């Protein structure tokens, strides 16, 4: 039973890098509602209620998260596809 934090592209998931899906982990893991994320320099909002990521301090797209196993097809991590 291994989990990992994913969040939503066009048509698929795409894993969380290792040190953010550790903060998500954490943060869910402590009963928090919410947490912020260093996202490529830019900083993102995860929203743990709703389940949603959302850039904090401009425009940007709500993207669905999911906390899941490690073993479901999935896009790539982080941006990186997986070959
Ligand atoms: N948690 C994250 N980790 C890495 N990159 C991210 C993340 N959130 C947003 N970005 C990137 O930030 C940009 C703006 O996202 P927005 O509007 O939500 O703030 C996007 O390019 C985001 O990257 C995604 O989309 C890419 C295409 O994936 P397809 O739809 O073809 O599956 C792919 O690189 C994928 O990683």
């Amino acid at each position: 039973g291994e989990y990992a934090w994913y969040y939503e592209g066009r048509n698929g998931w795409w894993q969380y890098d290792e040190r953010t899906s550790r903060e998500l982990e954490d943060a869910f893991s402590k009963g928090k509602k919410n947490t912020e994320m260093l996202i490529a320099g830019f900083l993102y909002v995860a929203d743990l209620e709703n389940m949603v990521q959302y850039r904090r301090n401009e425009h940007g797209r709500r993207r669905k998260i999911k906390r899941d196993i490690i073993d479901i097809p999935k896009k790539g991590v982080a941006g990186l596809r997986l070959d």
